[PDB]
Formats: structure tokens, sequence, C-alpha cells
């Protein structure tokens, strides 16, 4: 896969709404696009 980190508690947050995939995928259009803060999702893209 490509550069992926979990957005949330560990290694950088994002958004507390829980809509992870739609976030990284809609605005940034990543590969896994799993963006949250209060919640934890892995966004994947090429760094």
């Amino acid at each position: 896969k490509t550069c992926e980190n979990l957005s949330g508690t560990f290694k950088g947050p994002c958004i507390p709404d829980g809509n992870c995939n739609k976030h990284c995928r809609n605005n940034e259009h990543l590969l896994s696009g799993r963006c949250r803060d209060d919640f934890r999702c892995w966004c994947t893209n090429r760094c």
C-alpha cells in the first residue's frame, strides 16, 4: 500500500464526526481515505 497513518488518537487526528473515508476521499481523494479524530480510521496516500 501507500503511506498510511491512522487518524485519531495515535499518529495524528482529523475529525470527530466519524465519517472517515468520505473525508479523505472527498476533499483530498486519498486511497483508503479513513479520516477521524475522536474516532480512528487509516488514511492512505502517496507521501
